[PDB]
This record gives C-alpha cells, sequence and structure tokens, in this order.
C-alpha cells in the first residue's frame, strides 16, 4: 500500500523514465544506532548512513527534543526581518569550528542552495568590486556540487549530465584528480600535470575572468577520489595568485567524516575563503545548508567599500529557527561524547577493516579517509564490472548490509559512533557477497 | 547578546553591506496563536503569518508530534534508493488536492528548489522529445519565483536585480499584469493587450523556442498584483496552441491563502501543467517545497516514449520523512477544523476591514484576494516609500507586524485568524496611519 503510493504519486530522484509507476524501492519502517529496518522487519547497517548524513545515528533524543520544542515556541520568523536566538548560537558556534576568519555564516535548506549562494556570492562580490567579467567558475569532472541548474551545471559527475544544457562558458571543468588515472606517472609527476592544468587553464580563460575555483575535498559521490597529497594547497597558492576565491564544498566531508569539523585546513591542508556545509550539521535529522565566509573576503565589499549593494539573496527557510535548534543540539550532543574524536579514532581500524578484502581476486582497490571508505571491484571500469558491483551490492542488502552503489565501487561512510565489532560484522558481510558473487563469475 | 551574535556571525538575506556587523533585527522568542513576542516582551500580531506561511497559527501540538515522531523512529531514508510512509501518503493526499491530472510529485525543500526543479523539467522534457532548441522561459516583471540562479534570473522584481547577472537569453519579460497600469484603458481592453504582448512575443521568439511560461496566480511579493480576470485562462489557452508548459507558481497562493488548497483552477481557472509549493504546506513548521506534474505531460517522455532516459535531478533532503510527517499533519489538521473554509468564508470580512481605512487622508487604495492584501499609503515616490516604512514602524510598535513593501502595507494573516483579531489589527494600522500623518501634516 505504502508501496503502491510511491508508485503511483512520486517522482523520484534519477527516475528510470521507461519504468515510471512500476517502480519498487525498500520500504523502510524505524532505525536505531547504525540499523535501519525494512516492512518486512529485517534489520540492515545503514553502512552509508542514509547518505553521509547520519553521523551520530539514529535514535537520538537530544535532537529530536530539541527540534520539538522549538517547533513548540517558535518554529518560524522571517529572516528578513526578524532574529532568533537559534540561528544566532549556531552561526556563533560554527564560527568557532571553521578554519581561518570564516565567521559569518548565511543559511540555506541544504547542499546545492548553500552552494549555490556560494557560486552567487562570487558574482555579486565581483561585481561590487567593479570587476563585471570575473565571474568564471572552475571545478572538476568527477565532482559533484549539487541539483539546482548552477550546482548540476558545476557537477562534474556525466552521468547526470543527459537531457540535462549543462555546458556554458561560465563553467571550465579540470581533469578528475584521480590517482588511478596517473598512468606510467608517479603520484607526484600527476600531481605536477594537475596543477599545470589549472595554470594553463587560468591562461587560457584569462585570470580576470574567474571568479571561483569549486571543489569537494575528497570527491564523495565521483567515488571516494583522493587528491595527491599537497593538491589543496598547491591550487589555493594559484588562486591567491590571481584573486580567485576557493571555495571548498564541505557538503559531504564536514561535520566529522574526516576526522574533523571540517576536512580543508586539518586534514588537506587549505585555508579556504567559503566551506559549504549541509547533511551532518543536523546528523540528517532535518535540512539544514549553508556557507561560512571568510571575514577579509567580505571586508572588502562592506562598510567603506559596500557601493550601496544590498545582498538581495535569501531563502525562506533561510536561518529556520527548528533546523538551527536541532543542529545546535546535533553539535552540542557530538562535543559531549567526542563524536569527532572517536571518527579520528576510529578511521585506521576502518581503513585496515576494508583493507582485508583486498584479499579477493573480485576486489581491485580499497581507499578509505575518516570513516568514509570504498571497495572497488573488478572483473579484470567497463559496463561489465558495473552490473558485477550492483550484484554485489544486492547480495549485501540481502545479508543485512545497505552499500552506496557508484559504478564499480560499494561505498561506505557509516555513523560516527559505529564501534569496531560493527565494522568488522559490515566488512564480514562484504566478504561473503563479494565472495559468493565473484563464484557465479568464475573468479578464481 | 542573541543581538550580538546575530551582528557578527550572520549574513542577511538582503543585508545593506555599508552596515554589515551593524544591523539590528529585533528578536523573536516565542509564539502561539496568530501572535509572536519580541525579547523586550512586547506582543505582535503577526500580520504576514511569518512569510505568508503560518495557515494555522503558533502551537498547535498536532504538527509537531507529528515531527517528532518520525524524528525519533525513521528521520531520513535515501530518495535514491528507499522508499517511505511519509513521503507516499503526502503525494497521494496532494494528489486528491491539484486540479486535473497533476498526481505525480517531486519534494524538495523549499520554494525556489520547486521552482528550479520545474524549469529543469521542461528542459529535459524538451531534450528528451527531440526538441532541444525548445528551451525559453516567459515570466513577467514583478514576478517572484526565487533565490537560485536560476529562480533569481526568472523574477522580475528588479530591486533584487542589482550586482547579480540576471539577464540571460533563455528567459524574457512580459509587462506586469497591473491593473493599475491600464492608464487610459479599460481592464478588459488592457487584458487584451497583455494576451496580445504575449502572441507577439512568442512570434518574435518562434513558438519552438520556448519551453515554458512561469506564473504566480497573483504576485504577492511584487505588490499583492491581481492581473485581470481572465488572464490564466486565456494565457493558457496561448500555451497550449504552441506546447508550452504552464507552470503555476503556489508557493504563496497554496494551502488554503486564496480559501482553497490550490488557487489555480478554482479561483483563477487555470488548470496548469506544472503546479510548484511550498511554505504553507508545512504551514512554516520545517522546510518543505515540491511540485505536482500533469500525468498527460509525464507519459509523452516515459513508458514507451521514454528514450532511455532518466530524471537525473534530486536533493538529498528530497521526500524527508520529518518534513513530509509534518505536511501530513499539518494538512489533516487543516481538515478537521475545516481551516481552509474558514479562510474562505473571512475573506470578504478580511476585504472590507482593509477598505475601512480607505476613510484615511493618507490611504490610497486597499485591495486583497483571500487572506491576502495590502494598503497603499501616499502624501508613488520614495517619500512616500519612506512614509509606509514610518508607518510600519508604528505599526511594530503597537503591537503588529506588517510587511514593508514600497508604498505597501502587506498583510496575510493565519488562516484561521478572527473577526476580533482582524479589527484588532486594522485599529493598530489605523491609529499608525493617523499619527504619522500628523506628523508629517495631513
Ligand atoms: C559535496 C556535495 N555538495 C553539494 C551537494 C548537494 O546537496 P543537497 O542534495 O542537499 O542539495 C551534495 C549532495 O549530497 C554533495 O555531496
Ligand atoms: C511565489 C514564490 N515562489 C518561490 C519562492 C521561493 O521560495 P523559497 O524562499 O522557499 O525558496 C517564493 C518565496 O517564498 C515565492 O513567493
Amino acid at each position: 500500500a505504502v508501496g503502491a503510493a510511491m508508485r503511483d504519486h512520486i517522482l523520484l530522484p534519477a527516475q528510470e523514465m521507461a519504468k515510471l509507476g512500476k517502480s519498487a524501492q525498500p520500504v523502510l519502517t524505524h532505525a536505531e544506532g547504525i540499523y535501519v529496518h525494512t516492512e518486512d522487519g529485517r534489520r540492515l547497517i545503514d553502512g552509508p548512513a542514509g547518505m553521509w548524513c547520519a553521523q551520530v545515528g539514529y535514535g537520538r533524543r537530544e535532537i529530536v527534543d530539541a527540534m520539538a520544542h522549538q517547533a513548540m515556541v517558535l518554529p518560524y520568523a522571517s529572516p528578513w526581518y526578524m532574529a532568533t536566538s537559534p540561528a544566532a548560537r549556531l552561526a556563533e558556534k560554527i564560527a568557532t569550528l571553521t578554519p581561518g576568519d570564516l565567521n559569518r555564516i548565511f543559511f540555506t535548506t541544504g547542499g546545492s542552495t548553500a552552494v549555490d549562494s556560494a557560486l552567487r556570492f562570487s558574482e555579486f562580490y565581483n561585481n561590487v568590486l567593479g570587476r563585471p567579467q570575473k565571474k568564471r567558475i572552475i571545478v572538476r569532472y568527477d565532482g559533484y556540487h549539487g541539483s539546482t541548474a548552477l550546482t548540476a551545471a558545476c557537477t562534474g559527475r556525466t552521468g547526470n549530465w543527459p537531457n540535462f544544457d549543462i555546458a556554458q562558458d561560465r563553467i571550465s571543468f579540470l581533469s578528475s584528480p584521480n590517482p588511478r588515472h596517473a598512468g606510467n606517472r608517479s603520484q607526484e609527476a600527476f600531481l605536477d600535470d594537475l596543477v599545470q592544468e589549472f595554470e594553463d587553464r587560468i591562461e587560457s580563460l584569462g585570470p580576470d575572468t574567474i571568479a571561483a575555483f569549486l571543489a569537494e575535498p575528497i570527491l564523495a559521490s565521483g567515488g571516494v577520489i583522493i587528491p595527491p597529497a599537497g593538491y589543496h594547497a598547491r591550487f589555493k597558492a594559484i588562486c591567491e595568485k590571481h584573486d580567485i576565491l576557493y571555495i571548498s564544498d564541505e557538503v559531504v566531508t564536514g561535520f566529522g567524516r574526516c576526522g574533523e569539523w571540517f576536512a580543508s585546513e586539518k586534514v588537506f591542508g587549505v585555508v579556504p575563503d567559503i566551506i559549504t556545509f549541509a547533511k551532518g550539521v543536523t546528523s540528517g535529522y532535518v535540512p539544514l545548508g549553508g556557507l561560512a565566509i571568510s571575514e577579509a573576503v567580505l571586508a572588502r565589499i562592506s562598510g567603506e567599500n559596500a557601493k550601496g549593494s544590498w545582498f538581495t539573496n535569501g531563502y525562506t527557510y533561510s536561518n529556520q529557527p527548528v533546523a538551527c535548534a536541532a543542529a545546535l543540539a546535533n553539535i552540542e550532543l557530538m562535543e559531549r561524547e567526542g563524536i569527532v574524536d572517536q571518527a579520528r579514532e576510529m578511521a585506521d581500524y576502518f581503513a585496515a577493516a576494508l583493507a582485508s578484502l583486498r584479499d579477493l581476486p573480485g576486489v581491485a582497490e580499497t581507499r578509505s579517509v575518516g570513516l568514509v571508505g570504498c571497495v572497488q571491484c573488478l572483473l579484470d571500469g567497463t559496463a561489465e564490472d558495473k552490473a558485477f558491483t550492483l550484484k554485489i551490492d544486492e547480495r549485501c542488502f540481502e545479508l543485512g548490509l545497505i552499500v552506496r552503489p557508484l559504478g564499480d565501487l560499494c561505498v561506505i561512510s557509516p555513523p560516527l559512533i559505529i564501534s569496531r565489532a560493527q565494522i568488522d560484522e559490515m566488512v564480514a558481510i562484504m566478504r561473503q557477497a563479494i565472495t559468493e558473487v565473484s563464484a557465479a563469475h568464475g573468479l578464481t
């Protein structure tokens, strides 16, 4: 009956239009800890933490109570005219966690709107500065920045492109900083070529035309792609030379995922100009997004430098008290129980548990940073491998584990509170699923 | 200290950059019924119902208990892979309330992303049909459709435009359908000119280049601008002639605001191809938006006609169980207490109460539809814009929030507002207009 309602009345994200009104999705009913349950009652490990969001897991009354209390007391105030305590205190809190002087926050309802607003900010910025040509955005193939028209245009995941008008002169794609595209080169020489590609792009487009460089610290939806060490710092140095805003998209990496509140500086060696965030900010309990903007950047277009300008960008649910109260409870809980510390302390055990799968003939590679990980499966990335990995994903589900299928990769990013025992349980399910499917494909 | 934290750590929507770090907003602390209260302890009527969203007003535990329950049980499920009861039941519920066959729903987190997705669909739709040139969007001056880069560019409120790269070749602006722009013409003849301008625009651009016509039924943020009667049906007929998708933006008008679940057909006489909604679907308790798409539209690009296409648009919080449970509880509460019927029955009284202000020398005009209305104040000019801001400020001091909008004071109260509370609201307005007028010498 729930399935019949989904089928007849919902348009799904990434819906195969040939199977519109015939599609089946598993029905989830309830959840606790790292676990979710089907309408059959069967318990499964939420390997992706929903969608890299459920940092503290499911069933935390602390977030729910703070949500409910604020919803009753004062659920809405217009952010154009009226201030609230939740928004004020949340912005104050996040300002203590960000690198450098990124101490002023603009709030949105999710990651796309935050990145959209970061990009609209880069426009505004250069317009106020009297640089109307300085508008272009530099991104990478395999990157993901959202699903608004502009943010999808900034998205390097080309599987999302068909039947959308993605290409435009404002946006230029650099190569994916994938270590396994290094070929006959060392990782250090591959990084040399990556960096040179960027400065060549700057030269051919003209620095005076480029507003922003937009980059996830690791390319999560691309398949947990970790740039060769030093990438972020080398690119930042180049941005600063040409006065190009570095927007680090920490929608996935932020709020504990890479063992830190923000991965940009502490893990990846970059102090960005802007950080975007979502997901983990509320542990996926309610929609919130936003962007932290550098004080020195804002000073150049405000005060005596304002030129009578007004930042006429904003959403109805920007600074919404309910979502901000929930996030505040989330962060306070994560602080209280050292959950960010927990993720940092579990990272090596996580990496090593995944690495024990490299034993298998079906496994090409495993990688990870913090508690985001990846198992690459090849028949030995062709079309045969994608279907093979899909069958592994399916077998994992049957044995009690949700993995996220990304082409030839099984992706896991579990709640940050996952134990050593639960990690091994997860891995043992993956091992069984890989072994059995590989046998049906003649791997020996 | 709350105001110190806003000052130093928050960038506001429409922030005056000359006053960044010095802007002070009144702090709201708590709310109940139609009222909200400031930090200083003053009680205020929420005249705009927040931002045309608080349909049932504040403190309804029905919505909050349903939020809390879902948040504990299953707060998140990935919309790409996993289904949920609240999302499914809510989509089913909305489908019973929309005009025509607008029976399939795509959820987003708000109004902008609903409209952004509607427009991305129009693009997807024509690409799947083998019509890659059929992409242009027709909108109107004074219209408002959002704050994403695409939806802002579709926004005809030119006050939002400076220092943003709004202009683009895909989007063309018609004249605002504003009755006070008729001049020497009758309202009917003015309507004839609006319709003719649209037809001429289609011919000038070429019909085969136009994907969508995007329009609020009434132009809310644009200044409670109600098109001459017949506008919507006549534009729709023209849309259908050229296979242009009529996208009716009911982000403000939807869920009771015009005395109806959806204003499009039952008030303004158009069955659209797509309806976008948000705000009042949850009574403002939690972010939710979405769009309702016509079954016939979708059939042309799905099933046998799919051409191996995949609608690869979607947000992480699409179909979010908590927002959908809140919305479902909101709608069910509105059904039980007949709140849509209440708003329909209160509209004439609301209209007449505002019209009692026309008495005043300072008041030029009042207009309304359903439970959205406005009062025009003149001494027009920027002097009148500063005059109206003063009236707004005096209203606040006397216990009423109004939305300032040029020379208009705009109200859109919770739909459960009583005759008594309407009178209270108007008495505050009357006092504030008489006081500011006398101080300006009138
Ligand atoms: C890195 C990154 N940025 C932006 C987004 C878009 O966020 P949302 O889907 O909440 O709009 C995503 C998607 O989760 C993302 O992974
Ligand atoms: C008619 C209309 N459409 C779209 C929007 C944008 O909605 P949101 O601010 O939730 O993104 C607005 C503002 O609420 C609106 O008034």
